[PDB]
């Protein structure tokens, strides 16, 4: 095995609780940027600014497990 991935939605579920920097059942802009780093992808305040937006299904300010269900739904 190296590389063949195989990550559903339901594996999602998971690396919500795992991306959690802050750990207190949500997330915010400040945290889901140290989320990029742990898979690269190099980017300013300009590309992680605009992942948060439309990555909120309702734009509160955090991601919970709702809104992050539809945050990797678009984000690959
Ligand atoms: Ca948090
Ligand atoms: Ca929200």
């Amino acid at each position: 095995k190296d590389d063949s991935k195989g990550k559903t939605e339901e594996e999602l579920s998971d690396l919500f609780r795992m991306f959690d920097k802050n750990a207190d059942g949500y997330i915010d802009l400040e945290e889901l940027k140290i989320m990029l780093q742990a898979t690269g992808e190099t980017i300013t305040e300009d590309d992680i600014e605009e992942l948060m937006k439309d990555g909120d299904k309702n734009n509160d300010g955090r991601i919970d497990y709702d809104e992050f269900l539809e945050f990797m739904k678009g984000v690959e």
